[PDB]
């Protein structure tokens, strides 16, 4: 089997992409954001505190003939941003663009955290990271692509983010017209639950190459590239007027700016990242200081390649036995 589902920004920053999913039967479909670096699937529900939901769709399972509760269990998630949710577990058939898995666990929010309320556009999450990270107790539960890979008609799954357009999460196949060139793979590690791997190094801009190994995740829940503060200094001291301001929380630039591209490195592959990637827009309405999409991952204790790089490519993410990533030009 296989789908194919399209990826839509929630607004005109790419702040997120959210990705149409039906749960239930007759189906109720919610707009999910796809996470690679999570791996719980959550749903706002008619479950949620009534003052914490403000124009999410919400899941009943009572509506869903095919939901039954998944007794005694329950879970509760904390993200990189400060934001948690938690509450109780449905199974129910879950379908991602024409792929159906049956007996999904579907975690049923009885609370969010302000900034889940404050999004209308998010009905919930789809984690796609290792199921080693769901968080369900007292008995773990596998994610959508862990419970459909057996069915796929290959163990992986690409995303294909747009740059202010919509893009493509595809299941079980890798379709070769969505990018140009060859698919470079590189080595991921499990042990901390993610797409973790090793970057070979950066360029600025049209500036020399530097080979230097950067860990980090390949995360589509993470909006922006945070990077070891010598690589993102290295970066802003190219564009003039940039600045790292405490009291905004990261770097800064003149909205009168033209940035540079960022350059990654895959094995011996280079992603190059367009510096209108990196504008991120004035820091509030009206404001000539816009917020950079580069930004430092001192304090956050891992590197992330959010969607600021990962919508520069086509992106494999490979669930074979032994788990890798791939990276195309597009
Ligand atoms: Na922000």
């Amino acid at each position: 089997s296989t789908g194919s589902a399209t990826t839509t920004p929630i607004d005109s920053l790419d702040d997120a992409y959210i990705t149409p999913v039906q749960i239930g039967t007759p189906a109720q479909t919610l707009n999910l954001d796809f996470d690679t670096g999570s791996s719980d699937l959550w749903v706002f529900s008619s479950e949620t505190t009534a003052s914490e939901v403000d124009g999410q769709t919400i899941y009943t399972p009572s509506k869903s003939t095919t939901a039954k509760l998944l007794s005694g269990a329950t879970w509760s998630i904390s993200y990189g941003d400060g934001s948690s949710s938690s509450g109780d577990v449905y199974t129910d058939t879950v379908s991602v663009g024409g792929l159906t898995v049956t007996g999904q666990a579907v975690e049923s929010a009885k609370k969010v955290s302000s900034s889940f309320t404050e999004d209308s556009t998010i009905d919930g999450l789809l984690g796609l990271a290792f199921s080693t990270l769901n968080t369900v107790s007292p008995t773990q539960q596998k994610t959508f692509f862990d419970n459909a890979k057996a069915s796929l008609d290959s163990p992986v799954f690409t995303a294909d983010l747009g740059y202010h357009a919509p893009g493509t999460y595809n299941f079980g196949f890798i379709d070769t017209t969505a990018y140009t060139g060859s698919i470079t793979y590189t080595a991921v590690s499990t042990k901390q639950g993610f797409w973790e791997w090793t970057s070979t190094g950066y360029a600025v801009g049209s500036g020399t190459f530097k080979s230097t190994s950067i860990d980090g995740i390949a995360d589509t829940g993470t909006t922006l590239l945070y990077l070891p503060a010598t690589v993102v200094s290295a970066y802003w001291a190219q564009v003039s007027g940039a600045k790292s301001s405490s009291s905004v929380g990261g770097y800064v630039f003149p909205c009168s700016a033209t940035l540079p591209s960022f350059t990654f490195g895959v094995g011996s592959a280079r992603i190059v990242i367009p510096g209108d990637y990196i504008d991120f827009g004035p820091i509030s309405t009206g404001s000539s200081s816009c917020f950079g999409g580069i930004q430092s991952s001192a304090g956050i204790g891992i590197n992330i390649f959010g969607d600021v790089a990962l919508k520069a490519a086509f992106v494999v993410f490979n669930g074979a036995t032994t788990p890798t990533l791939g990276f195309a030009s597009k």
